[PDB]
């Protein structure tokens, strides 16, 4: 284990040519997986349609940080079905790494030791990015039904990485509602 200082959560990015143009921070529950209890089956957990492709494909443009909103043991339990694909994640973070202020657990992007102009967070609770909403792409919580909402995020995210932009924050502010970002991306 080689890791961060003072008291930044991530070690420094590798130098070019290995550095990715951008850092993508994503949450775990109600985004990649969904867990539920029924009488017929146990506690079962499901992986979203396209999760494997999503992580594998975007890893070529992004340093992918899986920042769970859950404590680590619970996170590990419901993330089990992500095992064969999990190696494409660069770093793992958990609720233990959030900051507590105003009765809210916040993923404070400034503690990531990353240039904030080069960082995107996708999450299902706006409080998780309460300190840096200008970096955020909101998603409504996944309830377990098959969809392709995940994969449809890719063309815009792929666009950002292959377009030399020196800041990602003014571009997200150029949408007048980020909840329809994927299709608003259609001219
Ligand atoms: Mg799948």
């Amino acid at each position: 284990f080689q890791e961060p200082p003072f008291p930044d959560l991530l070690p420094p990015p590798p130098p070019p040519p290995y550095q990715r143009p951008l850092t993508l921070v994503i949450t775990l529950e109600d985004f990649l997986v969904h867990s539920e209890w029924s009488q017929k089956h146990g506690w079962r957990t499901a992986k979203r349609p396209g999760a494997d492709y999503f992580l594998g494909y975007l890893s070529q443009y992004y340093e992918i940080v899986l920042f769970s909103s859950n404590y680590m043991m619970y996170s590990d339990k419901i993330a089990e079905k992500l095992d064969p694909i999990h190696a494409f994640v660069s770093y793992n973070l958990f609720k233990e790494h959030c900051v507590y202020k105003d009765g809210v657990h916040i993923k404070d992007l400034s503690k990531l030791n990353r240039d904030l102009s080069k960082v995107i967070i996708i999450d299902t609770d706006p409080n998780s990015y309460k300190l840096q909403p200008e970096n955020a792409i909101p998603m409504e919580p996944w309830n377990g039904e098959a969809d392709d909402k995940l994969v449809r995020l890719i063309p815009f995210l792929e666009y950002l990485a292959t377009q030399q932009t020196k800041d990602v924050r003014p571009i997200l502010n150029s949408f007048e509602d980020k909840k329809n970002l994927a299709e608003e991306f259609d001219h």
